[PDB]
C-alpha cells in the first residue's frame, strides 16, 4: 500500500492499456510502435517510482530522464500538426483504436495522480519526472485517438 | 490529488469504458443512443465536480440535476421491464458487449465512491447529484448487460 | 467509502476484466473452465471481504478458504510447467486474450492491495485469505498471458 508501489503499479494497469489498444485496435506500422516504445518507457517508469533514490554510484540507473518527456512532447507535436481544431469537446470513443486509447488515456492519468502523490510522501526520494512523463502521455494519448477517428471524434452537445 | 478532480478523473475513465463498449461491443441503435446520451452527462458530471459551488449568477451552471437522475431510473425500469427474473446471482461477463457493459459498470461504481467523498470534503461545495447519478448509472448498465446477453447471463453457483 | 466495500468492489472490477477476457479473446474451453472458476472464486472473495467477521454459527460461511489458494497455486504450476525460462522482463500486450489478461493482472494487483488495506483497517474482522487469493492470482494470469502468446511474449528491452 505504500505510495511507490500503489504507482509504480498504475503505470504497470496503465501499460497494459497500451497493450491492449495494440492488440485490439489494430494500429498501423508508424503508430504500433510509438506505442511499443511508450511501454518500454512506462516499465522504466514503474522501476523508477519503485527504487527510492539514493547517493549510489555503483549501478546503472533506470530512471526516467527529461529526454523520454521531450520525445513524447515532440510526438505530440508532430501528430496534432495533422489535425483540424476541435469545434466542440471531445467524448471518448469512436473507432476501437481511438476507443482503447481513450481507456489507455485515463488510466496514464490515474497513474499521473498517484506518481505526484508519491512525490509529496517522499520528495527527496522519488524523482518528479515519472509524473511529468505520464502528463504528457495523456496528452499524445488523446491526440492519438483523434488521429485513429479520421471520420471525426465523438462531441459533446451542450443540448 | 484533490478529492474533486479525483471524482472527475474517475468520470472521465467511467466514460472511456463506455466509450469501449460502443466502439467493441456493436450495440443496436437504440442502446447506442442510451449510451452515447450517458457519455453525454458523465462529461456534465465530469465538470460539474471539478467546479466548486459558488453563489454566482453570471454563468450558465453545469450541473447535474434531478432529471438526469429521472431519465435513468426510467430508462432502468423500461429496460428491466422485458427481462426474467434473477435465478442466482450474476457474474460478470456473456457477449462482448455484456462484458463491456459490466466493466463500464464496475467503473462508475468507482467513480460514485470518488464523488462521495468529493461531498464529505467538502459538503458546502459540492453537490449530491453527481454521486446520485452514478449510483443510478450502475444499475442502468447491469440491467443493460443482462438485455446484451440474450442466451442468459453468466451465474454464480454455490458449488 | 469504507475499506471493505472498497476491497468488495475491486474485486467486481478484477472479476469484470476476467469476463472481458473470455468475451473478447476466444479462449480454448480448458482456459475458460479456469477462468469461470476464478469468476466464481471472486464473487466468494468480494462477499467475503463485505461480510464481517463474527462468531456467527449460525449461517454457512461464505469465504475464501486455504483450498482456494491452493488449486490456483496448483493450476499456476501445472500451466508454467509447459513454458520456457523468461529471458527478459514482459511487457503487457500480445494475443488479444494474452493482452486482457494482462489489464485483468493489474486490476487484481489492485484489488489485493485493497484487500490489505481491509486487513490493516480490521485485523480482527477481516480474512487475509481474500488478499492471498488476489496475491496468486494475479500470478496465474501472468502465466495464462504467457500460455496465450504461442509466439512469445512482447520483452522489455535496456536500449
Amino acid at each position: 500500500t505504500d505510495a511507490r508501489l500503489v504507482a509504480y503499479a498504475d503505470c504497470d494497469e496503465a501499460n497494459a492499456a497500451i497493450g491492449a489498444a495494440l492488440a485490439l485496435g489494430h494500429p498501423d506500422t508508424q503508430i504500433t510502435d510509438v506505442l511499443r516504445q511508450i511501454q518500454n518507457d512506462l516499465f522504466d517508469a514503474g522501476a523508477d517510482l519503485s527504487t527510492p533514490i539514493v547517493e549510489n554510484p555503483k549501478h546503472p540507473p533506470l530512471r526516467i530522464a527529461q529526454s523520454y518527456i521531450d520525445r513524447l512532447e515532440g510526438w505530440c507535436d508532430a501528430y496534432n500538426a495533422g489535425l483540424p481544431a476541435l469545434k466542440s469537446f471531445v467524448l471518448p470513443g469512436g473507432s476501437p483504436l481511438s476507443a482503447l486509447l481513450h481507456v489507455a488515456r485515463t488510466v496514464v492519468r490515474r497513474a499521473e495522480r498517484s506518481a505526484w502523490a508519491a512525490v509529496d510522501a517522499h520528495p527527496e526520494g522519488v524523482s518528479v519526472l515519472p509524473a511529468k512523463y505520464l502528463n504528457r502521455l495523456s496528452d499524445l494519448l488523446f491526440i492519438l485517438s483523434r488521429v485513429a477517428n479520421p471520420d471525426g471524434d465523438v462531441l459533446w452537445r451542450p443540448g
